[PDB]
């Protein structure tokens, strides 16, 4: 499969080797904040990342990824709309070639300028391979991005994407704590969707928080300075990674908060 973001491949393309892109439960969404439902029986989100084990940052030639040990509970997410205990993976983001578009998820249609997606699988299914073929496998935590003050917690992994350049480049990227990542509240907007990159499946549940984090535009102009392509080929600069919004279709968006 030979998918990307291009005017040849991008998104309006994915549903001829990936029929489940017109589904019904795609992601992203707008989340509409007026019409979402305050469902008071949401329990707090736990956010459990004290145990965190970083590895490694991948170039995957259409993000970047960093990726953790889930062979243990160490980093996990619980609570909220979740049953059970869903551990962390990896994390990726998906942004813009300019500061007024580049997250999937959208609010009231407004876009940010970038998307972090912390993925968590289900461990009640083993493994992930196993945990995507299942309508609760995933829990993506979704934190949106807006260009203000810098993020110190953003700041190594923004020193050391001059060594992922290229697809398939990958380096150590050990000791990383992603709870730097968070903003303050976890108040959060949920609903049942799906990976917004192939192969879409239909497994994840989406819990997308209200409040954005700050980075400079000196962090996220670097973000734009990756490539799309690997080593030695022509440049094309890794920039508007995001899927637009989807059909919401049947399906409530429910907030944690009022
Ligand atoms: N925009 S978002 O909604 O959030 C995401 N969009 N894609 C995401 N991942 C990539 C992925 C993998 N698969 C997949 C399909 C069939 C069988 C198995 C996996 N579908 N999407 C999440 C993700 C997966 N992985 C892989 O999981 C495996 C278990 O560790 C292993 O092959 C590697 O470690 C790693 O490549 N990494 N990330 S998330
Ligand atoms: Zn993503």
């Amino acid at each position: 499969h030979h998918w990307g973001y291009g005017k040849h491949n991008g998104p309006e393309h994915w549903h001829k080797d990936f029929p489940i892109a017109k589904g019904e439960r795609q992601s992203p969404v707008d989340i509409d904040t007026h019409t979402a439902k305050y469902d008071p029986s949401l329990k707090p989100l736990s956010v459990s990342y004290d145990q965190a084990t970083s590895l490694r940052i991948l170039n995957n030639g259409h993000a970047f990824n960093v990726e953790f040990d889930d062979s243990q509970d160490k980093a996990v997410l619980k609570g909220g709309p979740l049953d059970g205990t869903y551990r962390l993976i990896q994390f990726h983001f998906h942004w813009g070639s300019l500061d007024g578009q580049g997250s999937e998820h959208t609010v009231d249609k407004k876009k940010y300028a970038a998307e972090l997606h912390l993925v968590h699988w289900n461990t009640k299914y083993g493994d992930f391979g196993k945990a995507v073929q299942q309508p609760d496998g995933l829990a993506v935590l979704g934190i949106f991005l807006k260009v203000g003050s810098a993020k110190p917690g953003l700041q190594k992994v923004v020193d050391v994407l001059d060594s992922i350049k290229t697809k398939g480049k990958s380096a150590d990227f050990t000791n990383f704590d992603p709870r730097g990542l968070l903003p303050e509240s976890l108040d959060y907007w949920t609903y049942p969707g799906s990976l917004t990159t192939p192969p879409l499946l239909e497994c994840v549940t989406w819990i997308v928080l209200k409040e954005p984090i700050s980075v400079s535009s000196e962090q996220v102009l670097k973000f734009r300075k990756l490539n799309f392509n690997g080593e030695g080929e022509p440049e094309e600069l890794m920039v508007d990674n995001w899927r637009p919004a989807q059909p919401l279709k049947n399906r409530q968006i429910k907030a944690s908060f009022k």
